[PDB]
């Protein structure tokens, strides 16, 4: 399977500018794309991914999107002077022509296509194109918004008519709405559009009614267009992640895309002088993060916009970073998403009722100047994850994980045995070596990031793994049990969070218990899944653990959901991440470590849909957390 991540950069593209005076164009600027590859290159990451050269699209790939006319007016730009120049641009709105743009758009647009071949051949894992002209504002016959032609919408198209792909998931996270891609896709079921958006009531740049909410697409191509407007600036982490968790990652791990293009623009981060937004560069790692498992990893991120130099650079990298897989930043002071947000949040999912399972529940009564702290450092680990088999079992282990006690760990354990266990089965002793070893190479090294371990005893491997964790000391730990019966865990002090899947319907009393009783058959797999991403993600991203403690008990089910659940939960962590597997099945023990170390996550196919019995009981469980725990909110709350 691929490997590494595609950085497509090409100096040429930062060879035209603005050559008149034009405040509504001023910020568009060449330095945007040398900043940001020069802060790649700062942080060691450009060297870490395979360069691919840029190309010019052909005549005919532009035609995929645009009109002969338009391209044809377009092509004569280069022949202009300044003053033709300028009467060309006024045509359009916020738009500026240099007799070298037609030469860099149709490099931005190969360089996208290069991108998108790189990923479809499996030659690389994912990857990102650091270009000017952006694309998205640009339509079948127009400039508009700096763009001139539409990179993300070629690369859709391209990657229809070359791969033969019948789902396309487009996620566009800069703060400007995507009217050219939306425009494209109108009617198209088979591309997913996703924007948000700064709107403020239709009152910002562009001004489209059709920016709205209420706009879902047309004919066959209804549900496919997904308009989240911001209706305030100053859009914050949570307001960004509650949007993800309850519209986005719903919708799109239902249409289960083959191939995944973002719409990169970071003037959606804190600083820019356009977005006014206040989301942090850290957050990009995050939303990159959440995606990964769409489409087996193949994703393909697009340089759209972003102005404030220093706020672009950094939301760049994280966003590498993340398409490397190294470990994401955590995220404190998550919460509730504000009112105006949870407005937005609330009517799109309404109007997209009609459209999607995960929001169907929805539609019945029966149912219900700006400075900010650099980013630290994020290494990847020398040894990525560790694994401890039984005793013998050696395992064909992926190139960054290894198997494993010392003789200071071994004093540790018989000092907690002589304490609090009696036993003397020296396996189940073993097991606590196991544990303590892998946790201190996890928590007090650098040198590892997580861990597998295979168990007899859960009541003494869970409580030596919590106590062991908690004096390590990491301040608070989340602990993730799929199993019945209750476990040697406290959750009366607030440094334990305890989600639990099991068999049995049990009545929660504190809200720092998540219990999740999902009923049998074959809705199994949905049910989980509208849980991780709308209850359990969002809890764990305000939780903010330091730790994550996973514990399978040896009865197979979730054997389907458990990947992409230990690959979505290393967003919590940094992916310090244990799981205490009970019990050998070599399956679900590869499958945890593929999962990890970092690998691709294999797709679950188009989602069925959840039982109405399990949504009722997930929706309880929000009723019940979420005025503890706010990012749950996917509604305005009553006021008194
Ligand atoms: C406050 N207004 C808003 C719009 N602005 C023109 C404009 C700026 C940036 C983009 C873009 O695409 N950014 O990524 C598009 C248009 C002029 C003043
Ligand atoms: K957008
Ligand atoms: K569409
Ligand atoms: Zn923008």
């Amino acid at each position: 399977a691929a490997s590494g991540s595609a950085l497509i950069f090409d100096e040429e593209m930062s060879r035209y500018k603005l050559l008149w005076t034009d405040p509504e164009c001023e910020i568009e600027v060449p330095e945007r794309l040398t900043v940001s590859y020069e802060a790649l290159r700062t942080h060691g990451l450009a060297q870490r991914c395979k360069a691919v050269p840029v190309r010019q699209a052909t005549e005919q790939e532009i035609l995929l999107a645009h009109s002969e006319e338009y391209l044809e007016a377009v092509k004569q730009t280069p022949g202009m002077n300044v003053e033709e120049l300028m009467a060309f641009s006024k045509k359009y709105n916020a738009v500026y022509f240099h007799q070298n743009i037609y030469h860099c758009a149709k490099l931005a647009a190969g360089a996208t296509l290069q991108l998108v071949d790189s990923v479809m051949k499996r030659e690389v894992r994912n990857g990102m194109a650091l270009v000017r002209p952006p694309g998205h504002h640009s339509q079948r016959s127009a400039a508009n918004g700096f763009c001139v032609f539409n990179n993300v919408a070629f690369a859709a198209l391209y990657a229809k008519k070359n791969y033969n792909l019948n789902r396309i998931l487009i996620v566009d996270w800069d703060v400007h709405h995507g009217q050219g891609i939306q425009y494209c896709f109108e009617e198209d079921p088979s591309v997913l559009y996703f924007s948000w958006h700064r709107y403020e009531h239709q009152s910002f740049w562009p001004n489209l009614p059709e920016s709205d909410y209420s706009s879902v697409g047309k004919g066959k191509g209804s549900g496919f267009n997904i308009n989240l407007p911001w209706n305030k600036v100053g859009m914050t982490n949570s307001d960004y992640l509650a949007a993800f968790f309850h519209v986005l990652l719903p919708v799109a791990y239902e249409f289960d895309p083959e191939l995944v293009i973002v719409s990169a623009g970071f003037d959606s981060a804190i600083g820019d002088p356009e977005g006014e937004m206040c989301a942090l560069p850290e957050i990009f790692a995050h939303l990159t993060h959440l995606l990964m498992p769409l489409a087996a990893g193949k994703m393909c991120v697009v340089l759209e916009g972003g102005y404030n130099l220093t706020s672009l650079g950094q939301s760049v990298c994280q966003t590498v970073h993340s398409l490397l897989g190294d470990p994401t930043p955590r995220i404190s002071g998550l919460g509730t998403a504000c009112d105006s947000a949870l407005e937005s949040i609330q009517n799109v999912r309404n109007v997209q009722s009609s459209y999607w399972s995960s929001f169907k529940h929805l539609a019945q009564s029966e149912t219900n100047d700006i400075v900010w702290p650099e980013p630290l450092k994020r290494m990847p680990a020398s040894v990525r994850t560790v694994v401890v088999p039984p005793p013998g079992v050696e395992l064909t282990l992926p190139k960054n994980c290894q198997h494993s006690i010392s003789e200071s760990t071994a004093k540790e354990v018989q000092r907690i045995r002589d304490k609090h266990f009696d036993l003397t089965d020296q396996n189940i002793l073993r097991s606590l070596g196991n544990i303590i070893s892998v946790l201190d190479r996890m928590m007090r090294s650098d040198e590892v990031c997580n861990g597998c371990v295979v168990v007899s005893d859960l009541s003494v491997s869970v409580q030596c793994a919590l106590q062991h964790a908690l004096t390590e000391p990491a301040e608070r730990v989340l602990v993730v049990y799929v199993g019945d019966g209750e476990l040697p865990v406290k959750t009366n002090d607030g440094k334990v969070f305890l989600v639990q899947i099991c068999t049995k319907e049990t009545e929660d009393k504190c809200v720092n218990r998540l219990t999740l009783c999902l009923r049998e058959g074959e809705s199994l797999t949905a049910g989980f899944m509208q849980a991780l991403l709308g209850l359990i993600l969002p809890v764990a991203y305000e939780f903010n653990p330091a730790l994550v403690l996973g514990i399978v008990e040896e009865t197979t089910r979730l054997m389907r959901v458990w990947g992409h659940m230990t690959c979505l939960i290393q967003g919590l962590a940094r992916g310090r991440m244990l799981t205490l597997l009970q019990g050998y099945d070599k399956d679900l023990l590869e499958l945890t470590v593929s999962a990890l170390s970092g690998a691709s996550i294999s797709p679950l196919g188009p989602l069925r849909a959840p039982k109405p019995e399990d949504v009722e009981m997930m929706e309880k469980q929000r009723q019940r957390l979420q005025e503890r725990w706010g990012l749950l909110r996917c509604t305005v709350s009553e006021s008194w």
